[PDB]
């Protein structure tokens, strides 16, 4: 791909995070914390899952951003609508406003509905993210295998302002206490 040069600075926002995730103070790094982080409740928070949003809203242009993975067994990322449902259970699909990959239990899936399995022979560290908003593209890239294809969602009805998306995952195992952080440009 030669999608690079539409690279954006991302940046995490403290207000839409689950309660028990620690955000960098440059905002640009997330992990799961062991407790409660003394923050108080809002309507923008992520409730049952360990998610957070992007400060930035997309509703043109090109957009590309990097995350480390490095370590993780379980995590989510992608792009979301602004008015996703933060309460209560959800499914990740493009009909409740997702635009996600995921790792769980040593397999990669696209939140599709049903999910759809992902063809990785190399495990990624970092992962490159590109929205064309006018096309209705999300695609995905393996920038530990050379910018290798992941996954292309085609014909996205994305119904309003993007947001950039993550899970850093729960921590049963005390295997996935490592952060996701955005790569430097
Ligand atoms: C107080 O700090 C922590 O407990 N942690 C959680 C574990 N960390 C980590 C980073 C990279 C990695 F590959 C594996 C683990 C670093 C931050």
């Amino acid at each position: 791909h030669h999608h690079h040069h539409h690279m954006v600075h991302i940046t995490l926002d403290r207000n839409t995070a689950n309660s028990w995730l620690i955000i960098s103070k440059d905002r640009r790094q997330v992990r799961m914390g062991d407790t409660h982080q003394n923050v108080s409740d809002n309507k923008e928070r992520f409730s049952n899952y360990p998610m957070v949003l992007g400060a930035q809203r997309f509703s043109s242009g090109k957009m590309y951003w990097e995350v480390d993975v490095t370590q993780k067994e379980a995590w989510d990322l992608g792009v979301c609508r602004d008015s996703v449902q933060r309460k209560g259970q959800f499914s990740l699909s493009p009909e409740n406003g997702f635009w996600t990959i995921w790792l769980w239990q040593d397999s990669y899936e696209a939140g599709t509905s049903p999910q759809t399995t992902l063809h990785i022979q190399v495990p990624p560290c970092q992962i490159g993210i590109f929205v064309d908003y006018e096309a209705g593209v999300v695609s995905f890239y393996n920038i530990t295998d050379h910018g290798s294809l992941i996954y292309t969602f085609s014909e996205c009805v994305f119904a309003g302002p993007l947001r950039p998306f993550f899970n850093v995952g729960f921590n049963y195992s005390g295997g996935n206490a490592a952060p996701l952080k955005l790569c430097p440009l």
